[PDB]
């Protein structure tokens, strides 16, 4: 099929967007956020492999 992987794909930012809410019901948001700051060191040659 075309639409499972497609979709595929996008289904799996519909799982870990809405964990961003469970992560901090306890006032804990901090906890998905941890390893988070990795975020700022997004561009390193990672995406061209080399």
């Amino acid at each position: 099929l075309q639409t499972k992987d497609l979709q595929q794909k996008f289904y799996e930012i519909i799982l870990d967007i809405e964990q961003n809410n469970v992560q901090g019901k306890t006032g804990i948001q901090q906890l998905q956020k941890w390893e988070d700051w990795v975020r700022w060191i997004g561009n390193i040659p990672q995406y061209l492999k080399m």
